RNA sequence: GGCAAGGGCUUCCCGAAUUGUGGAUAGUUCAAUACUCGAAAAAAUUGGAAGUAGGGUAUGUUGCC
């Protein structure tokens, strides 16, 4: 009853022996001391009454249903509670003495703060720990030979791995349901108390199932259909419902499979995704590409936040060249509520069939995936030979129209999600509305449907009928035009139900309006702060540095930072408008200062074991500073301020790097940088 | 590198019953393991399409002439 260490001593020991690559003999006596330590820890485990320990330390509260995300317990308090659990579980011997106990406790806080697929290399996490203080690593307390030292070194690393990978993780799951937030700017995790989560889950899913789901009988499990697992993701104040496809079939689920059937089901899972599902996604993405090339109405739909900024920058330059100045623009920002949930399944089906109505019933499309071209709408090496490309090979897949349409409707209708109740009995639900979020084809389905919707419902726009800007990223819409007659027509059909034929319901409350009367200083459409009456954009504070994950060397750090700076310094940020450098130099300064000090922060941690090469870093500074100037002159096509922009770069570099003895070389070099002669 | 210890691995047995400071026999080898930088010819540009010599870092490296 509520015990952290479920596995037995033998199973635990075999888990670390396999990890460390150790294969002891049947007569080995080295691990006698460890078997004793485990028994003491398990004795402390059973003696602990964690239920009252949680109430004492954390405290029990009533389930909040108004703000469903308030139930989460702060990570700071979570870290302290597990540190209390570890102190009762692990004797001093398990910590490796006083000095190691301080280091190990410090590393636990580091591990718990990572979140969202962040990892710390075990060479970093387990560094500075005195191996000598771990007496139980061998039957003798003293190290005598090198074979003994190597063997104890492997065992200690395996033991430390079990503490963090098995023990620490199983403590978190016992008390908290750990899940990722729906946000993309912040990759922090939410720790909802386990008893509170079951109340939130049962409440939300039961209400959701009333409008979106249809309960299935137990004998639906015997059918082979797409099967996922219903989970909840809190965005900031409510829950998003997604479905994660399970790596097995409906019949074999819940749960028994152990005798290598779990692996062959997983080999069939990855096969179905790579042989039919992903090939279908390519074809469906390709069919939408042709409609983008053909119709200007399909070209209004973009597939990235970067395209939105460029579309606005193109419209700004259109008014600029045509009129010399930006007139009073009528802006219309609206979005669709529950876009994926409300989708009209039958209308989606017919729009997918219209992609193949031009061709015959058996067209036999050929697909052969290569990461160099999946979504485009540098040295690829194919033609294997006896000199250049010398069981899971790359092969061309042939899918006919009939099969493509059959698997499409299967991913729309036949998908079934499972819900395990309190007792354990699973409840299988089919969907009464649009596709489940989390399935590979659900994204492209909404793209084709909504891009078809904008085509025919807004056909008045594409009749010339010119001088307007309509853009739909995924579900948020934006319209900018000086024509008032265009403003009224789009607003008129938003007050109607013409869009309700599709799974599109306008979010009436979140519709932002800027017109001749309602004059607002600026509008945030998607992660961008578009300034009204000049169409100058500046990115909202919605992007953080990934650096922590997997980067532990100067080479890999500057490699990402270089590719990160050049990827975030896109065209729409360098626009000058012939008078304004401030909107550029301090827009660039934000990205520049944040990437430079991010390098300084990781510097002190990784310089302890790595070797810093100043000349290589100066080349990195030169590459990004050159890229900034060439991209500034490219976008504006004229440079009234290019020397001023470089002067800003140098001042930033000379400021951030005037503290350390090794940064001195940077300061002297950067001041010599200049474009003009 | 010589001498003196002691040890690791491998094998057998005695205890325990998810609670080992127990005994014995032969073989083997006892200072490095991991990580990160990284040269020198005829010049670059580059290190994952996975790098020597030689460095740095963490954990370590018996007493005695």
């Amino acid at each position: 009853h509520m015990e952290m260490i479920r596995p037995s001593i033998q199973t635990i020991l075999q888990d670390i022996l396999s990890f460390s690559g150790l294969n002891p003999g049947r007569s080995s006596k080295r691990y006698r001391g460890f078997k004793s330590l485990l028994s003491r820890i398990i004795a402390n485990d059973k003696k602990c009454r964690y239920d009252i320990l949680y109430a004492k330390f954390i405290g029990t509260s009533k389930c909040n249903f108004a703000n469903v995300v308030s139930n989460k317990t702060e990570i700071s308090q979570v870290i302290q509670f597990v540190l209390l659990v570890l102190g009762k579980l692990l004797p001093l011997d398990a910590w490796g003495g006083v000095s190691n106990k301080k280091i190990i406790k410090d590393r636990v806080v580091d591990f718990l703060l990572l979140g969202a697929n962040e990892k710390i290399h075990m060479d970093d996490l387990f560094r500075g720990i005195r191996l000598k203080d771990f007496k139980w690593l061998g039957r003798a307390h003293q190290i005598s030979s090198k074979q003994d030292f190597e063997l104890r070194t492997a065992f200690l690393k395996g033991y430390l791995w079990w503490l963090f990978e098995h023990l620490l993780k199983n403590i978190l799951r016992s008390f908290w349901y750990i899940t990722e937030t729906s946000s993309i700017v912040s990759l922090e995790l939410n720790y909802f108390p386990q008893y509170l989560w079951k109340e939130l889950y049962e409440s939300w899913v039961s209400k959701y199932a009333k409008n979106n789901l249809v309960k299935m009988p137990s004998k639906i499990q015997r059918e082979q259909l797409p099967c996922g697992k219903i989970k909840l993701i809190p965005k900031r104040s409510s829950f998003r419902v997604i479905c994660v496809p399970i790596k097995r079939s409906l019949k074999l689920l819940n749960k028994k499979l152990e005798l290598d059937t779990l692996e062959k089901e997983k080999r069939e899972f990855e096969r179905y995704r790579k042989e039919v599902l992903s090939p279908v996604g390519q074809i469906l993405r390709l069919k939408l590409s042709k409609l983008r090339d053909t119709y200007e109405s399909y070209r209004a739909s973009v597939h990235s936040s970067s395209d939105v900024a460029e579309k606005i920058s193109d419209y700004r330059d259109s008014l600029l060249t045509r009129f010399g100045e930006i007139p009073k623009l009528f802006i219309l920002k609206f979005d669709m509520k529950e876009c994926y949930d409300r989708l009209s399944q039958p209308v989606l089906m017919k729009k997918l069939e219209e992609l193949f109505e031009n061709q015959d019933n058996k067209t036999s499309y050929y697909v052969r995936y290569y990461a160099q071209l999946d979504a485009s709408h540098h040295n690829l090496n194919i033609l294997s030979s006896s000199r250049h490309l010398s069981v899971d090979k790359t092969k061309t897949i042939a899918l006919q129209k009939g099969n493509i349409l059959e698997v499409c409707r299967s991913q729309i209708y036949d998908v079934v999600g499972s819900v395990k109740d309190a007792r354990g009995n699973l409840h299988l639900y089919k969907r009464k509305r649009g596709v489940f979020q989390g399935f590979s084809l659900s994204s492209i389905f909404c793209d084709i449907l909504y891009s078809a919707m904008v085509h025919d419902c807004f056909q008045f726009l594409w009749k010339s009928k010119q001088d307007f800007l309509f853009v739909r990223l995924v579900d948020d819409f934006l319209l900018v035009t000086p024509d008032s007659n265009i403003y009224d027509q789009v607003h008129n059909i938003l007050s109607g139900k013409i869009l309700e034929s599709y799974g599109a319901f306008v979010n009436k409350d979140k519709t932002v309006v800027v017109n001749q009367t309602t004059t607002k200083p600026s509008i945030d459409f998607v992660g961008l702060e578009v300034n009204t009456t000049d169409l100058s954009i500046k990115r909202n504070s919605g992007s953080i540095s990934l650096v922590t994950t997997n980067f532990r060397t100067f080479k890999t750090l500057v490699k990402y930072l270089k590719t990160f700076y050049q990827l975030n310094l896109e065209g729409f940020l360098l626009d000058c408008s012939f008078g304004v450098l401030e909107n550029v130099l301090e827009n660039m300064g934000s990205l520049l200062r944040l990437v430079l000090r991010e390098f300084k922060t990781k510097f002190t941690s990784i310089v302890k074991y790595d070797t810093f090469h100043c000349y290589k870093f100066i080349k990195f500074l030169y590459d990004i500073s050159n890229y900034t100037i060439v991209k500034y002159v490219e976008t504006n096509s004229d440079w009234d301020g290019a020397p001023e922009l470089l002067n800003c770069i140098k001042q930033i570099i000379v400021k951030e790097f005037s503290s350390f003895e090794s940064y001195s070389e940077i300061v002297e070099w950067v001041q010599t940088l200049n474009i003009v002669d």
